[PDB]
């Protein structure tokens, strides 16, 4: 979108969730910095309405921030020139609440999108909806989910050209993954790209894998499944999504691939789950793709963000895409054609003893992959992931990633699953616990990583998982927000806090820096615990059955989240005086 | 209760609602200051976890903090010494969930009092419950009131002595007001004392109104209404406690006498309702009570608190209750026999011309009475009153008031009431709109008051209606906040406003200060919007019928309270640094 290519580049703005196309979520904005930012505090507050889950951002397009909430999904813009805010309008779609009870990970939505005069939401029951940005009058509506097949909307849509990019969750419920493209001004379905099933559905270009046959062909989304398993077969696409207008394509993640119960999926990799997919936008035709786990067995989502840096490799600048995945392994890819540059974890990884420069496939360790009847323990990293969806950031000035990180194993067990539409299709007793089979007292960990040399410069080792996405700045600052509320700005260079604040819930929302009005830095987060890992809290689960939740419950009891936080849902925004 | 006797002095604690029992809402502290003010910031929050109006505080004994919330009263206990705080337990109350369904004025509740090691907290449907309070363990719990009769808890509980006094809503449905006084030791309802019907009933001490024989005497609970009407008789006692231990009397007000019909009720006073009562703790007997709305037409509830300062009254240091009457009357008593000392508007008043110096009643003007059947127009104040429950300040050094106001005026037509137990008793149709028979742009004001000259200092005109009670201090500020959500400090000598923050929902509760256990002081208040002027918003209601909420939404509407705020339920901490 010609007006997104534009915008983005404002230090003043933030008018896409990870700042820009490239999601790298870095701020030329240096007003804050290492030497004053101790003096950081509260400018305002702002309640959403809601309770559980706040993930993603506000944004901020012009002198108006639009806000969003945990289901039911309200929508807010707030005016920025009337000292500090005022609301200038809001809207509350009409859902169907049957959505409540198919969301695998909290009523969590991880935001809006802004384009050409509009702004465009996503429901949990299904629906993608375009508003007037500046009055809040809705302009379209369409179903691209259906609840009664337990499918959901998590995930920000992503703008690109005339086209709203739309995905889908349910990989916990046997959904066909897929991305939908709907037409900015009407709404109208142009495309619907699938993770599996027959080429004609998938979408794939003339060009598809053209330089990297070893990663998968045409007839792979069945050929890779025993019978029209596809059909369950997850690859749903929660995740965020990135851009490049120069090679005219957009890159996501896939999920899981259905049933967590591999047995029933064995004969092949399963493609196209757990895989990056980069497709042309006007077409959603396939250019290349490339899966990290082949025939999962950990549920090991592909879905994190696909950052898209220039790097120097081999003495060259090249246009690379960096994910760091689930499954502990931090990529490095050419973004042009999928070539796979480097992969080293950037957690404690056991389920694999590296990623193969052959083959481009994991060396697995046969005695950490799942089975059905028996259990495998001592997995590392969890279902969870080195990280789950939280997005790390990017420094153009120092060439690193901030990412943030979970440090936690599991047991998992497939057990026979029985496919029944609107109801789960899991097939698995996991058990959860903290990192390095159990013998590590803390759940989490902010991060300095370097991509290519696969090596980490710092970590902070924290208590509770790490859930929100920092925003990095050119005044040499990290903003990332903790489980049990505290809000955190740290040194890029040493990984030093320098100054904190306990919020009133913890925070999973990822924070955001723009300039108001008054020409003023400004950063603002989102505080009210919830997702995955906090579900025990966000659902209010009682611990007596530590399996609950997927494991969830169990190891968020184990770490003592529900004695360290309540719910809530506010927007705190901060500055200097 | 001789341990709060003691604790209420100590400047670094708030023990009570109202900070000590004499309800003056006055701290000593001074760190915070007119000369520093400037300087307040955030320094920590707390989510309570629930939506709708949060009213009262939090208390502080010790070095923990106890913080309430709305429906479904949910309970915390927070370590302050954890660096800001820990949670270090918590309480939620099972609860019959149709208290909702009765509660009139939204699901608020009004606090917690803590006594010898215990926290008693009250319900929505009707109970009084006892919790250690270091522990959070139930101890002891008892049902107060019947949901099912359109009885509900709303009201902070008092502990005086060894007994726990609580009081009822539900003036609105034909509920008889009363107070019960429960063991603290056991639970054991010891004595309960009606607000109407035989004397047997309402409790009357053998030297009742001796002094002041014109303020009523024994009979006059049933006598002064029509037949059995008593029965339906209102009264309720949802409103602030206070008490005189070196007179060994407790002090509060009582509601509206039923249906707002006033036809129905023809004939007499319809005593006790709108009555001052002064009651003996260990009998529930009666020594003095003063009636301040004889044959209530306009729901003008006495319930509002009674403040007990030490007044030079004609040269003479005396023992006065003060008290701001819905009735628009500022009210100053003597507090051993119920003189009435003086009583003037403190708000603008055109139902009655003055009180009378022969009998203490009203001189209406018969024009603003209401009546069936035929509409009255242009009432000030209406019936949210020149104050609602929101609780005055009372400096000791200045010898003022500090007191949160409304600005509202209304028409009023009486409808024939019909009683069903469990469903509104009302009758009437009530159109509310701004002062001075809607000629006024603002809903609120924010004053300093001189009781004895019945005389304005000064006066801050707000948009919206002042539904937080404020802190008053040594450091010659009062804090407060509005209801789009701004939390002010104001210089009590001149009135100007030195610091403000906008916070994320509306404040309708009452701030506190105190000190942490690092020796600094602190200033909180709830955020979260709601109450009887915010139901709108509270319970999400259309404009569509002016009418509805008794009239509260019409006028909320009309005042701009739907786009000015949210809903939420924060705990917002204030400090120097
Ligand atoms: O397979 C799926 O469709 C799907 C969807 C979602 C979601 O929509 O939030 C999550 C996951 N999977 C998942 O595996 C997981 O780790 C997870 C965490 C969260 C969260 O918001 O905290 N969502 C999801
Ligand atoms: O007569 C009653 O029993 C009763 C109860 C309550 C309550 O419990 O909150 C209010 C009132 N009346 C009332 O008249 C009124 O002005 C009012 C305002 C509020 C509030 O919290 O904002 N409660 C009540
Ligand atoms: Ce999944
Ligand atoms: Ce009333």
């Amino acid at each position: 979108n010609d007006e997104l290519i534009k915008l983005e580049k404002e230090p003043g703005q933030w008018v896409m969730q990870n700042k820009n196309y490239a999601n790298t979520r870095y701020s030329e904005l240096n007003q804050i910095n290492t030497k004053n930012v101790s003096r950081l505090r509260l400018a305002w507050s702002f309640s959403t309405g809601a309770l559980r889950g706040h993930e993603g951002g506000p944004l901020v397009v012009g002198t108006t921030m639009y806000v969003h909430s945990a289901y039911p999904n309200h929508v807010y813009a707030l005016d920025l020139t009337q000292k500090p805010y005022a609301i200038k309008w809001q809207y509350t779609p009409v859902q169907n609440s049957q959505a409540v009870a198919v969301a695998c990970c909290d009523v969590v939505n991880r935001g809006l999108a802004y384009a050409n005069g509009k702004i465009f939401m996503t429901t949990l029951d299904g629906q993608i909806i375009a508003l007037d940005a500046n009055t809040g009058k809705e302009l379209w509506k369409m179903k691209h989910a259906d609840v009664t097949k337990g499918e959901t909307i998590t995930g920000a849509p992503l703008v690109v050209k005339d086209k709203v990019l739309v995905g889908v969750s349910g990989g916990e419920f046997g959904v066909r993954g897929r991305v939908g493209a709907y037409d900015i001004n009407t709404g109208n379905r142009v495309w619907l790209a699938y993770s599996q099933g027959p080429d004609e559905e998938v979408l794939l270009d003339s060009d598809f894998n053209k330089e990297f046959p070893q990663h998968g062909g045409p007839g792979d989304g069945t050929k890779t499944w025993p019978g029209e398993q596809w059909k369950l077969g997850g690859g749903t696409t929660w995740g965020w999504y990135s851009y490049d207008p120069a090679l005219d394509l957009f890159y996501y993640g896939t999920s899981n691939p259905g049933t967590w119960n591999a047995e029933q999926r064995k004969g092949g990799d399963n493609k196209w789950s757990c895989t990056i997919f980069a497709r042309r936008p006007d077409t959603g035709k396939a250019r290349w793709a490339y899966q990290m786990t082949p025939w999962d067995s950990w549920d090991y989502d592909g879905v994190n963000e696909m950052i898209l840096p220039d790097l120097t490799v081999k003495g060259k600048k090249t246009p690379c895409l960096v994910h760091f995945d689930r499954n502990g392994f931090g990529y490095v890819l050419d973004r042009r054609t999928g070539q796979l540059i480097e992969a080293q974890p950037f957690v404690y990884v056991n389920w694999a003893k590296e990623i193969s420069k052959e083959n481009d496939r994991p060396v697995e360790i046969p005695e950490k992959r799942t089975k059905q009847g028996v259990d495998t323990k001592g997995i590392c990293p969890n279902s969870m992931g080195g990280k789950d969806q939280q997005p790390a950031a990017f420094s153009p000035q120092t060439g690193l990633f901030y990412v943030p990180t979970n440090n936690m194993c599991m047991n998992y067990e497939g057990v026979e699953a029985t496919y029944t539409a609107g109801a789960p299709y899991v097939g698995a007793n996991v058990l959860m616990y903290s990192g390095h089979e159990g013998k590590d007292d803390y759940y989490g960990a902010f991060i300095c990583y370097d991509a290519l040399k696969g090596k980490r410069v710092w970590e902070i080792h924290e208590h509770f998982p790490v859930w929100s996405g920092p925003v990095v700045t050119a005044g040499g600052l990290a903003f990332y927000g903790t489980m049990d509320g505290w809000f955190k700005a740290v040194d890029i260079k040493t990984g030093k806090v320098l100054w904190q604040q306990k919020l009133g819930s913890g925070i999973i929302g990822n924070p955001i820096t723009f300039l108001g009005p008054d020409k003023k830095q400004y950063v603002a987060v989102y505080s009210g615990v919830g997702g995955w890992f906090g579900i025990a809290v966000a659902q209010n689960l009682p611990p007596d059955d530590p399996y609950a939740g997927l494991g969830a419950v169990g190891v968020a009891y184990q770490a003592g989240l529900p004695k360290a936080t309540t719910v809530g849902g506010e927007l705190y925004v901060f500055a200097l005086e």
